[PDB]
């Protein structure tokens, strides 16, 4: 089964940052030694959609759809809970095609009453026959605050079984959709990030909220060059050559912040610290978004998840605290330098510098 | 016998990229999270002057003129019939001296009835007496579409035996020959690349089918190196001082779509999967091209280099997928970033980036 | 004991560069074939407020509150008397609070009766409660020409102990005591630099003398860590990741000189040679500062200290002499060049390189 | 005898390009597939004042003094006649006080009676009482065409002997001095590099003749860091701090031929292979000079140092070859590429690459 296996390759190979970087290596937050305030002031208190959160973190869908996987989701669910955090699950396709799926996302809300659920279906099951009521039972299921629809294209052009498919019908059926929902619907990346190419065709069919889930961190091509290699299928060789395929993280998040500045927009793929998480919130993002480093802590269990929450928080207010930040607001605009790759990479791309750092900052 | 050595080092030496660089890994291709397309309308097709081809890569010229490299032609040519690909043979000299050395050329057009093949003489016999004639019989040997003829100074410079000889005199004849010829004449690099200059000069004389050959690939000046250290010639260690000169591939495909835009360009010479010709198609060249990876796998014999044509052609998609190329124009057409190495050198040579996206895209 | 602690980390430990950097490999001082002048005439002498000193390079506050502490002090001020080198003590909180700690820092000023001393307090006691009257105590108790105020806020957030404290009631509170005191004040860093933001939010509330110790020498957030590690506590792994936190220390002479040009200001963090001193001064710095390597001789005796003095100071002048500067002035207004990350980092920071050259050699 | 100490330590200790570099990697000659010339046609001669020589290459002064010494300048000196290549030779300080020195120098004219052949004094010397009588000694010992004033401020400061003397007395006798002298004066440095600020200083003072000697090649400071190890002298650890202080050659090439256009450059320090030779002229030398390796080869014997210089003009004839330059004037004026560190010293250092481009080229 697909979905044992994807957790099992994330959770013990080694594709977490496989030959691709993220290029947070070239944001530097400036360090401010006369911060203007102390530790127990920090604020780090944000909106989400039509709820507030403690932390502006969430973690992203990774999973359900068996009693195992929904036991990780169960883990995840209630020390999110715990820590006033927001949570995506997994795919729903295979709670929308069989009953007994349907517990292991379920689990997430008995055991969550409060934070924000973000459910999840791909952009493909919208070209191959699902609409407004695939959604709805996606949203049902959880009582969702959101659904996420994630595009894999990379993902499924290296995998064993089958074929990408990604006519712009789909964007039209969304765009219906998300008329008749009563929640939002985020459109997320899954390691590959976000163009401003593809944000601005997402914005013109009234797609206004973007998680980045950029190259970096989890690394789906070497996912299912693993699989390849396992089987051994003929792609495999072929996977190898497009490990640092995708938009680094950082670069997404300056993208999809300067081609759509009004979007709501999640900083993911490869945040591994509150220090990461920090950095992707000054560049531009509304919040920092985790999934892996979330999935191997809850593997150990609830309370090693509970002491990765912790660091990250402790982190990400140490950052706060040395730039100057008394809240999500002011760290949304605290000083930074881009160097290097980032710098070369937004230069090229018509990424004016100046007008990025008043868009970043309003 | 030359032929055969060159062989001989160039498959089972160590001779590829050897101390040099395509500056291929200073080219992004701008993944497109959201394609716009599906994987199986993606439509390979191309024009090479008057035919069709299915996939935009060829064979560029290697060998010929005895049984043992006939075989070889043999091999290559029955798969490049079999894909639709044109194939380039190497030098023919060989043959006009001796009518035993012509089968090993004309089994190219037995086996390969219908695709391009293009003939090949090297640029110092124009200067060494050839003429119309020369030309003919190199072209009506395997029914050719098309000549090349062949730059490779710095191979003459380090090989034991003479040296290179580039009288302008040399182009005065090739621009009499082409207006007498049926075939259009392209000219090619064998290593070492194409440059501003030397594409302006060749325009000039009304050659407009350019083929890079750039550094980075197959390292011709190491394969002398190495025949001279073979030999205990004194040439050897002068040879090891030059391993990294040239312009590389990916410049040098800049250099000539820039300083001559409506240029018919092969880009090559270190073209080693599909994403590299995808990105040498992106940059400026019309077709890619490959010879040393090709010679290695049809060695290995039928199915092994099938094999590496089917790898190259779902590389080659998968990159045309990632960035919504729907077909080769639009390909041609996709963003790119240029970062790093690639980047000063365009700037230093004058290159504004401004006007090589306008004309690298029409 | 924290004092003792730190004292033998800092000494014995790997912490100094511990994965930071000054960015000091980006400056070049322009070698000057021809200098104009001869090695005995170079004048080292400079300003330090009130009197002049010999060389200008001083040794930043570290220690005192125990006898063994008071022996290092010991050590170095008589040395630094010998030279005619400022001295700056540590922080005297702990001899406010107790009587018998007042000797170990009394001591320097019976063996260094001549030099600039400096006291020291730590910004975060000014919102505790101290004002005026311990200034004075601070100044008194070793005749001090000048206190040092210092900013330790990423040492504070690492340490197991506490929480940092830096309302801007703490600057008022120092603006009005800078008007009844009788010696100046100096703001200092201690590993993590002084910014543009913080160098001008110190200005508008009068203070005029800054002291960069910028990341890249002792790393004080390293040293926290090693002490969480010892004990065991959880902040350990965060703090391994702020390792890099901080300005370098040239990026932060550049921004402190560039942002208030007519500061005085000490160029510290990482000096470990007289031509690290030499950068310092050139880049904009009026003199230059030392803390750990001086703590390090100076364990090892009064003759080990004395001999590195006689290396830094000659390193110092043979910098001078081969960029034909007979002085400190013409030290200050010598040619250099930047380049690498010190560059980038300077125009992202909008530090315009034509108005720094105007500004660094005023 | 510190004489023979240097050349022992300069050929037979690891000195050359220690911790240095000459910026050479950063200079391109772009490679011209279509030369436009034959190899046989490629004519090296080019001026040397008023005589002609075969290539544009010299040897720079190096020693002189006693027999053993003398015997490797006939060598060179032979070698150097039989190639048409100038010979400079090295400080003849020690002839001027000492008869019997004089042979181990003038041997140079008696078996090289037509080449050009360089005297050499030192700059302190000015300083030290030398005046006209003693450079018409070092001119006629050797019936010199020219001499040579060598800066070495570096070599000197770190040495255990002594302390350098470069008060601007110096340039008012040398300008006294070239108006009296009835051969020409060329500076070098000699192995630090010379300025903008040097060059200008120099001109103004009526020199137009330079030698750029610049950091890359072998290390002066490193030759006296090891002189300093040997005896257990205290500052062998500050000259390791100085190891690459110096303007690379690359660098000093570019600032000679910029402040001063129509100066007549030797391009030195590093040159190692004719493509260094090429490299160096392209960038605005008029001729390369080499010193160590040809100290390498004379110590080996007569028939070394021949197939050195044989193998040294066969890669600076490849480099004409492959640049399509008939001749050293076409070398001079052909297509490069700048980039890396040296594009940075030259932005930094105010060199307008346009300007550059059109003051090399004439
Ligand atoms: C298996 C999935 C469903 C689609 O595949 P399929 O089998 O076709 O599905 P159907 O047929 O059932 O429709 C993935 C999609 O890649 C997915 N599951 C899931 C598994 C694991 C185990 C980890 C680790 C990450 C994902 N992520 C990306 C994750 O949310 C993050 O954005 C990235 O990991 C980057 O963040 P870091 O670097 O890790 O912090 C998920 N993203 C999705 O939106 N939905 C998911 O279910
Ligand atoms: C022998 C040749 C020319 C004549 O030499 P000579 O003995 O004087 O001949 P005469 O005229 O005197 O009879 C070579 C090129 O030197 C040549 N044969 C030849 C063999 C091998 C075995 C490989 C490997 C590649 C060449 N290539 C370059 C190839 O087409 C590609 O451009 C480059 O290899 C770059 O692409 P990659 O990086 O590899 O993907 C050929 N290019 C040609 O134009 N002509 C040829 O015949
Ligand atoms: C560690 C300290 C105690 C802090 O106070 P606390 O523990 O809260 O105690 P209370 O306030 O409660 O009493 C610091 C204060 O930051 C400090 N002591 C002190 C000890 C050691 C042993 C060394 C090595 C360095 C400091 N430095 C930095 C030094 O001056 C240099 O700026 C930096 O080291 C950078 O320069 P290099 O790279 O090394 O050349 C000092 N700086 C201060 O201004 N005062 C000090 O006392
Ligand atoms: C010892 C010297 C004289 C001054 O010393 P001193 O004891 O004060 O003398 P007095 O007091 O008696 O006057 C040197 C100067 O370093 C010198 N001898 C000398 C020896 C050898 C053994 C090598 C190797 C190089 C020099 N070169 C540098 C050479 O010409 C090149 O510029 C550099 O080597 C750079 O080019 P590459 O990298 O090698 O290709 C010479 N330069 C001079 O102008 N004159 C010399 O005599
Ligand atoms: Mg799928
Ligand atoms: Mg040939
Ligand atoms: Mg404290
Ligand atoms: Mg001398």
């Amino acid at each position: 089964n697909r979905k044992v296996e994807h957790v099992e390759i994330a959770a013990f190979e080694n594709v977490d940052g496989l030959s691709s970087s993220t290029f947070l290596n070239d944001v530097i937050l400036v360090h401010q030694g006369f911060p203007g305030i102390s530790f127990s002031e920090i604020n780090t208190k944000t909106k989400f959609f039509r709820k507030e959160i403690s932390v502006p973190v969430m973690v992203t869908g990774m999973t359900g759809g068996r009693n195992e996987l929904g036991r990780i989701n169960k883990i995840i669910a209630e020390v999110a809970e715990k820590f006033g955090i927001p949570m995506g699950v997994g795919s729903q396709r295979v709670a929308i095609e069989k009953a007994e799926a349907r517990e292991s996302f379920a689990i997430v809300r008995k055991v969550a009453p409060t934070i924000p659920i973000i459910a999840n279906l791909g952009m493909p099951q919208l070209v191959k026959g699902y609409g407004l009521k695939e959604f709805q039972d996606a949203i049902q299921m959880i009582e969702a605050d959101a659904i996420a629809v994630h595009l894999n294209p990379a993902q499924e052009v290296f995998q064993p079984e089958g074929e990408p498919e990604y006519q712009i019908y789909a964007l039209e059926k969304l765009r219906d959709i998300s008329k008749e929902l009563s929640v939002p619907i985020i459109v997320k990346e899954s390691g590959n990030g976000i163009s401003m190419e593809t944000a601005k065709l997402l914005y013109s069919y009234g797609i206004k909220n973007f998680d980045t889930s950029g190259q970096g961190g989890t690394n789906w091509i070497a996912i299912e060059m693993i699989r390849d290699i396992r089987r051994g299928n003929w792609k495999a060789e072929s996977a190898k050559n497009f490990l640092d395929w995708g938009v680094p993280t950082a670069a997404s998040i300056m993208e999809v912040r300067y081609s759509v500045p009004d979007s709501f927009l999640v900083g993911s793929g490869g945040i591994r610290s509150g220090l990461d998480a920090a950095k992707a919130i000054a560049l531009g993002a509304d919040i920092a978004g985790m999934a892996l480093p979330v999935l191997k802590s809850a593997i150990e269990g609830k309370e090693s998840l509970e002491q990765f929450f912790r660091k990250i928080i402790f982190e990400l207010k140490a950052a706060m605290m040395l730039t100057g930040s008394k809240d999500v607001d002011a760290l949304k605009k605290t000083s930074i330098v881009i160097l290097g790759k980032l710098k070369e990479w937004a230069e090229y791309r018509g990424i004016n510098l100046s007008i990025y750092e008043k868009v970043r900052k309003r």
